């Protein structure tokens, strides 16, 4: 109660927003309310900062507070586990990792803000969510005009390095062309995201727009779609089961009953958080961005498993006019879905996606109605009324995914900047 109001009010003043979020949090901890804590984590605000005197003296609680005394210390001292992981896994990830998104909350909250005013279901027989612009990330070319070990760290920071070892070394599922990877300058990169699930829809975001799927913004389009367009995807899928067991020779059968639960299950998939998503979800999701998703991953991994993953998802039950021709790509590895992104062009990017494997092989379509299957030859013309194809000179088939500098989307714009700048002001 005997607090020096006037020393008070000179410290109020000197505060900001993050400050108040850092204090609020240090009650937080004392009083168990993990919204003050998540508030302050998702600020970007350092989880290592240490309370000042002042901080100390307005905080005015001498059984809790001290100098020094951080959220982990607060956390350990009252009996908080749970905030306690969500503090150390912050800790870690912004010790080993450093991307676009986590640079700036507040301009990535008004990303997210974007893409939702960005979102709409289509009116009348095919109730399906879509966006209305188109947006591809790529990363930037000044990345090679940073000196050789910031290059390094940058790569360190974004990439996840495991992932493109098993695509790119331990076989060949991306840039295993010296022509695309090299001459023509389409090198693939495997953005890393958190593995806390949600890999695919974290990973079109930031193929994309640049940042994850926050506040479940995508995920829940994707789910009402789903559920809104039932029957419409419920038909592709029993053909792309039927696909599949039609490929070992195995003539099988399901009575219409229980297509029923099985597809009832799936249907789940998308409400349950953090849950796996299979690719029906792929699928619907090349519907939501009106453009075609290329997803490359092991021809056959475990060997004690087949893989089905690898190949292309076009927005197959839009009107063609109504789809962008530039696809995204995903790399898929163990259970976990990557964006695959290219380095700008050092005007217009050409980025060169291979439409066949490394064996020279036309990758598969997924989701195509009998009355679409065909010849190699019938294949591959359907590939090119959707997307924009070419044939290299050494005789790759590929799809070509073009971007402008000049239609860049400017908050991306401001956020890949930020990101830049965090490198370009090292020394050395
Ligand atoms: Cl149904």
């Amino acid at each position: 109660l005997e607090v020096d109001f006037k020393k008070l009010k000179q410290i109020k003043n000197r505060m900001k927003k993050t400050d108040w979020l850092f204090l609020n949090a240090c009650v937080g901890v004392v009083e168990g309310d993990l919204a003050a804590i998540e508030a302050y984590k998702s600020s970007g605000g350092d989880i290592a900062r240490q309370l000042t005197a002042d901080e100390v003296r307005l905080l005015n609680r001498p059984s809790a507070f001290d100098v020094g005394y951080t959220l982990v210390h607060l956390a350990i001292r009252f009996q908080r586990q749970d905030m306690l992981a969500i503090l150390l896994t912050e800790v870690s990830q912004q010790a080993a990792k450093c991307i676009p998104a986590m640079v700036c909350p507040e301009l990535t909250e008004q990303i997210r803000r974007e893409i939702a005013a960005s979102l709409h279901q289509r009116k009348g027989d095919f109730a399906c969510y879509f966006l209305t612009d188109l947006v591809t990330f790529t990363l930037p070319a000044d990345i090679e005009d940073l000196p050789p070990t910031v290059q390094e760290k940058l790569f360190d920071e974004v990439l996840d390095r495991d992932v493109q070892k098993e695509l790119e070394e331990e076989s060949p599922i991306i840039n295993w062309s010296l022509e695309l990877a090299t001459r023509l300058d389409s090198r693939l990169y495997a953005l890393w995201n958190r593995t806390a699930g949600d890999c695919l829809l974290d990973s079109v975001l930031q193929a994309t727009w640049g940042i994850y799927d926050k506040d479940s913004v995508l995920r829940k389009a994707l789910h009402d779609s789903l559920h809104d367009c039932s029957h419409w995807f419920y038909t592709r899928w029993k053909d792309w089961e039927s696909w599949y067991s039609q490929s070992f020779g195995l003539h099988f059968s399901l009575r219409e009953e229980q297509w029923q639960e099985d597809w009832a299950f799936i249907l789940s998939l998308a409400s349950q958080p953090g849950a796996s998503l299979e690719q029906t979800h792929i699928f619907v999701l090349a519907h939501i961005l009106r453009r075609p998703i290329i997803v490359y991953g092991v021809k056959y991994y475990k060997t004690l498993g087949y893989t089905r993953f690898q190949g292309v998802y076009l927005p197959l039950l839009w009107e063609q006019s109504f789809c962008w021709k530039s696809p995204i790509a995903l790399g898929y590895t163990r259970g976990h879905f990557s964006a695959l992104v290219a380095m700008e062009n050092d005007d217009v990017t050409i980025t060169f996606l291979p439409l066949v494997d490394s064996e020279r092989k036309l990758l598969h379509v997924h989701f195509l109605s009998a009355q679409e299957l065909g010849n190699e030859e019938q294949q591959e013309k359907l590939l090119r009324e959707w997307l924009d194809c070419c044939v290299t000179e050494g005789g790759v088939l590929v799809a070509m995914q073009k971007s402008s500098r000049r239609r860049n989307h400017p908050l991306v714009t401001q956020m890949v900047e930020k990101w830049l700048d965090r490198y370009r002001q090292i020394r050395p």
